[PDB]
């Protein structure tokens, strides 16, 4: 064993097969990415990288798979399988671009849309890369990993399939619950991020990952065993959901984390014609083609956005000079925020078009940026997809819906979020974009912006319903 | 000269000689021998703090706000004068919590006299005249320049509300009102010393932000009256904050065994209260509940009490040291379950007696055997939400205060702001009796159309096929 | 199992006989007792009791026991060794009385000169009490203990005998290292109390039980089976002691703490003879009396300092009047600190005759407390008492003399605090006390106070040596 | 107006705007990408902190302190312009940090130009004066009341020490030179912030109370110059700090494989800075050792530098790409033990290079494969004590300073102030070469007479009875 003092979980004992996954150049690139990305320009705490991330949720797989094999010999969970979850939960986050987020979340649509592509689909791919180019197949056979099945079931629980599920049975399907649910979401990769991301930021957590493994159990649930909270966890799990929805208000969608974020995204734009990255028997990749290659995927990271700022090379003046504009904290301006109302929701379809409704400015100076907020499952709730059970029964397992925990909690599950920022950052500019921003939300009837009446005097009385 | 004192919470905090001697005195340190949350000691073991550590954080941010407005806001006329009555409401704004603080206030007395209305505010405020005038602090305020017949209003005012309705301060001092105990919208630094002090002793962890508050509050005129405002960004976390407290509730403050623990408590006491005399205000004898109206001998009356029985021998307390060696043995009355009206039924203080026989009535295929403890959860303000009553302020305009309505916000933050609990426990323990009541208390829900109890498929099989509406 | 959140530990799964020796008089009486004392005057941080330090205690000697366990299948540890060590780790404190250390360390000192008695020897006792009069000797049959063999092998873990130990063998000695260590006094009393404390105080603790536990290991040292550390922890295991030593200058032995648990101590003796506690088959006992008889010792607790402020007799108007004065915060005054010298210890033997030699005021008026400072093991190094193992040879055991560490550690190991305070309070009086006190330094050829030469300009010039 | 920032320790800070307008500059924002403790993210994961979050707790606390006397001590004429310049010399105090920090100044520098002697503080004051310059915050400057010609001499000489030796503030505000940096005994807010902030990251706990050492601080004559002093009861609290120092440094700091980590990266850089060019002032090109040299082309010099080496190429490279490949795979040179000097032999700078064939030519039972760390351990004044060098004051008597010797302190405290730590790693790495090492070291310290070392039965065990004083 091999013990590592991570701040938020301790010392963490990895198994020496675990070591020799972490020692290799895909797995150490995560040293080099940032979790929250542009949340650093605003939250100077929050410099940790997806590596200690990777480690943590790796450290809690186990936990949880553990604790489970302990409480219920019954299940017949393995070391074979303790291992398996372990890795995937170590390599579940292999797949992350620069600024992480930004990286799949903007940069690459705006840059190829005609690819589905996600860090997750990345997470699997790199995994493969580090499998092959570091002869860790043979090590696993060592400690009784048997690659044809567990590399699948591993790959199946970063991502989803690929009864849907090569890797384990409908009687060991609680394993693809851990490391990431797609049932509820109520996964281990949130349990290390609040605790981490809130360490970092200067937030306190309000939510007990060490309490919800005390009372997890795995039961029936229609001839698949699923994993099951006691009835008391109710409450807690309606909560988590919130503290995940208010860190994202807080900090991960912070207006001018944003804003940073799309900066940055723009200046890749600007150099990515113009910049070589070195892959497969040295082809050259450009920085949004390079995902298409994990010996040169492996070269990219946060480093590139120094590369960019610290080049000289005229055909990156563009995205040099944006850049710069960070530096010394020229940021666009935000003009304001608002929601849609009644039924409207937004078509990812329309997010390009939305500069053009709000135009004197040209709609090249505005931009719009639409933020989906749920819990995690679009419209639906997901404790109505979680299973519960009590002190008296406890293999008979239950549901329990909304009205039998409260009528304090939310009556939708999820919401749009529009805000409107804008390029040419004078006070004549500023003005001008804050009256097209108010008319365009009365026009569209969204709601009355917070600060409305204060910068849009003579609009908000344009609209009777406000 | 100043005098620093080290609180886990807020670190080291340095206290003016006039707080000084009000702490030193009898009245005050009694605060040292009332836990905080009382029943709540007896299922979270971490729960030890006393309401003397608590009543000092809240002076300490008494101040601390206060003089941030003052820093920041020079054109309030903020004195020396105010600081400090502020700063003592903080530190006197608990002094009458009695015995396990809310459980006095909260069960004891309204059962043991229903002929009184009394509220630990109200003993606050009466046992602050006490500790003025049996401590000759009354010179010591002339001294550091306050004026007892206005300040003590002042300081009284701020604890209770009145008694435009405030002799102590104008129209132009108002945003002072709102430090200690906010009327206006509940947003206190009362909350902000609790809710870091339990959190710390509960094992929970915190999510609000005092310090964060803080620095974005600033005074501004609405309707010819200066009220506290917040930027318009913080309304996000203020919702959160009135969350933050009802998470609190739910997980500790109404913890399903901290209730029936203060109801047992509470019964004890009720047994011991005819028997037990407290000397006050000239050798006249008082009993636990009449020890209220005379401050000599509520400074005496504190957690002590629960030994004084616990370990008496006298036997006309037979009744009530049993109870509570049922507790130290941990016989509690078993909890049955909980659950909830339907609609919008409430439930009329008026029949929470009758509750016990309607549990007893139910006829699936004694009363004076159930216990049923109605709670009412809401975001302070019965039915309305507090934010509707906070104002707030832009970047781009400091002075012109504003409104933010629910709408503006989120559509993921509550329907209603204020609900009931209904939890039904049986003083009859074993296994023949609680099945029993597990039995009528189910039939009983179905019968009132209340929630299926989230339990209420296992503990009563034969019965939640009763309802089609489960 | 049943589970309890304490706030330094965590959630705490109990077994049902453990639940069954908490849920008892004798044990609930811990909730009544304030582990420091007169700290709580000083800190008002510091509410907590003994109940919740018995709990972290028996939860640590479980995660230590099953750790050793994990890690050691040789060893034979069973379910019964771990239930026993964790119920010694539970009732170790049982005996503490009124105030803590100020029952057993002044009080009783005072009161009956004639005994030898320690919380620890009255941990014993309350035990069997405990167990008598609550039927749990049954209970323990029914989890597979072996009363006859375990109830003295958890008596023998808590105060040492009574190879010396009938409760179990040599190759089964290290059980008797977790509660509390003769060997040298590494325990996990230490390691709850140090985290409680602080958490408490509002100090921050310097040392991580957690990692020396994932480095621990049993190995053979002169045919027994003692404990062991790996070698590169040596270094945290001295931080440990002086983080102790720390914990005394600035919490446990604080001037006004002490000054605080003497006034509390004096009027108790002033309320001994008038204060019948009532015991066994109704028989009355004296506060000092009721050590020896477990019945009456359960009803005596920190109640009994209000039971003597909120009294109305007056042969007790003596002892009331002096709580009154903490009330009001008259304390006796502090007149200074000093150190012996050379080679000079200072017998237990002549405490009492101490404030004599400080004397006009009369040496009724003075008082002079002797503080012991040590790290455990009085003038001994507790680190030459410690077996440490490398990496390379995890069986092959080892000392390591302080030179091989460092010369930044402490030349002596114990050292004593001599601190006089004055019961008489004004100005004319403290002054006096602060002359006498200074030439008496001299006089003894003890060390310059550290405020010496401001509290005795025209004594400090007598002394060349200073 | 001001600015609020949310550091995770010390919570949100208010920024004066010229503070603002330094920040937001090249020079200032490159700290983003200069990881504090370096080569030790590599064995503490949580370790991922940069330099220009230390720099913003840094000015923080230096305003903190000279706030904090101002108010206790009106008399010490403490204007808003002082305030001001020791706020901005705490923020800029750490701005000349190389690449991984102490790994630069203190391996790289001295091993690539032997000719310069040079320290990350010379830096701080060159990138101070190209900020300024570069960055037309001369202006702005005048415009808050500060007068450059005075002011920024005084930033730099609290950065550096001189050029009574002070042009930027007399003997009568000297105080204002012990914050930032003190000469007088290293008892600065430098430590402060770092302690707090690398426990936060590092996972350790600090024991070390800054917030306490503020509330008791005080200014006094000592000397005719007026010194920062401390109450006589702080004193223990000092010794402890010290303490907690040496304490992480032993756990973190000095970390036996952060340190070769450290040694492997210089090597890299060594390898590769005749070949790597970095432009600056008027397109001239500078090499990693030379561009200490040019503030413009220092400005480009961060971490980056690693990764534009790893991902790069050019095969004048392969040297230096091959070595940090080696980190990625994990192939450190492997550690073979640690030993220290006996008696009162001190190790001369003179002689760290001939000690690797020294260890070759010990002959039990080549040296271009041993590396030899020697790593100097003191309470930051070399052999000296540094309470020794501070002023403490009583209650009694708050203006007259004292001085505390240890022996009025305890006899628990530390005989020596200072210490050596050798330690061998050998760059051949496999088992036949490292069981070699093993009894080469182990005779080398038999021969020196130094420790046995702890490991030293085990690894050596044939060569431990060669010594009989072991
Ligand atoms: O007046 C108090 N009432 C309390 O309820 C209290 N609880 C804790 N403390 C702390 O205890 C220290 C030493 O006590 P203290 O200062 O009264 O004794 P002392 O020997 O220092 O005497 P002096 O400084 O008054 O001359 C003080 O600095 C306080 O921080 C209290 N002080
Ligand atoms: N004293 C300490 N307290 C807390 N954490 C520590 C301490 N010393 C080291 N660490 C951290 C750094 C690493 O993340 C982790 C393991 O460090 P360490 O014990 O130094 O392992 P190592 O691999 O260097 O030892 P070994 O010689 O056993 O291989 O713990
Ligand atoms: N070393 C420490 N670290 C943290 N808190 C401490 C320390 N020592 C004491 N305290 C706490 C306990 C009290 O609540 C507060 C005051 O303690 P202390 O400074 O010793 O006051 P005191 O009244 O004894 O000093 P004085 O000599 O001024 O009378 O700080
Ligand atoms: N939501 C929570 N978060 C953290 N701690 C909690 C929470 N709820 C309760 N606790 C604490 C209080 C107790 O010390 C401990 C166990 O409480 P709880 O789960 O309420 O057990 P219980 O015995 O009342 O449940 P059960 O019905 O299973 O018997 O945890
Ligand atoms: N809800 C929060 N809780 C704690 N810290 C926060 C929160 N929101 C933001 N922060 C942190 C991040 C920054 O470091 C600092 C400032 O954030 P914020 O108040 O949103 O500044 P801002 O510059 O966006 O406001 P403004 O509208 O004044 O320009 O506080
Ligand atoms: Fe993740
Ligand atoms: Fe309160
Ligand atoms: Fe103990
Ligand atoms: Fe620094
Ligand atoms: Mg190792
Ligand atoms: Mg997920
Ligand atoms: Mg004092
Ligand atoms: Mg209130
Ligand atoms: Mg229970
Ligand atoms: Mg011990
Ligand atoms: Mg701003
Ligand atoms: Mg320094
Ligand atoms: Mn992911
Ligand atoms: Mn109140
Ligand atoms: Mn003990
Ligand atoms: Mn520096």
């Amino acid at each position: 064993m091999k013990v590592i003092n991570d701040p938020i979980h301790g010392h963490i004992e990895l198994h020496p097969l675990l070591v020799r996954i972490i020692n290799t150049p895909q797995f150490q690139r995560l040293r080099y990415i940032k979790q929250l990305g542009g949340g650093y320009y605003v939250f100077p705490g929050a410099s940790h990288n997806r590596f200690e991330h990777s480690l943590g949720v790796g450290y809690l797989a186990g936990c949880l798979v553990h604790a489970l094999g302990e409480k219920q010999p019954e299940l017949q969970i393995s070391e074979r399988d303790v291992l398996c979850v372990q890795i995937a939960g170590l390599c579940h986050d292999l797949g992350h671009g620069p600024f992480s987020h930004m990286f799949d979340g903007r940069f690459i649509p705006l840059a190829r849309p005609e690819v589905k592509w996600t860090h997750e689909q990345g997470s699997v791919m790199m995994f493969e890369h580090l499998i092959n180019s570091n002869g860790i197949k043979p090590v696993m056979e060592q400690y009784g990993l048997i690659p044809e099945e567990d590399i699948c079931f591993i790959k199946e629980q970063i991502v989803g399939p690929l009864w849907p599920y090569k890797g384990r049975p409908e009687n060991k399907s609680f394993l693809y619950e851990i490391v990431s649910n797609k049932r509820n979401g109520i996964d281990v990769d949130k349990w290390d991020y609040f605790a981490r991301d809130c360490h970092h930021l200067g937030i306190q957590n309000n939510f007990d990952y060490k309490r919800f493994i005390k009372f997890a159990r795995v039961c029936e649930v229609d001839n698949e065993l699923r994993i099951c909270a006691r009835d008391k966890e109710v409450g807690n799990l309606y909560d988590m959901f919130h503290t995940r929805n208010s860190l994202h208000r807080r900090a991960y969608q912070h207006k001018v984390g944003n804003i940073i974020d799309t900066m940055i995204t723009d200046a890749f734009l600007k150099a990515d014609d113009y910049i070589e990255i070195t892959g497969a028997g040295g082809k050259k990749y450009r920085i949004s083609t390079a995902i298409d290659d994990m010996e040169a995927y492996t070269k990219l990271t946060d480093n590139i956005f120094l590369e960019i700022l610290y080049s000289t090379d005229p055909k990156l003046k563009d995205a040099r000079e944006i850049l710069k504009q960070i530096e010394y904290r020229n940021l666009f301006k935000y003009v304001g925020e608002t929601q849609p109302t009644g039924q409207i929701k937004i078509k990812r379809e329309d997010y390009e078009s939305l500069p053009k409704e709000v135009a004197k400015l040209k709609a090249e100076d505005f931009i719009v940026d639409v933020i989906n907020m749920d819990y995690g499952m679009q419209e639906k709730n997901p404790i109505d997809h979680v299973s519960f059970y009590c002190k008296t029964a406890p293999n008979r397992a239950i549901r329990i819906t909304k009205n039998q925990v409260s009528q304090l909690l939310p009556e939708k599950f999820a919401e749009q979020l529009i805000r409107v920022y804008c390029k040419k950052v004078d006070r004549k500019s500023l003005y001008a974009a804050r009256q097209y921003f108010v008319q365009w939300c009365a026009d569209r009837n969204f709601t009355k912006p917070q600060d409305g009446d204060v910068i849009a005097p003579l609009i908000t009385p344009q609209k009777k319903e406000w």
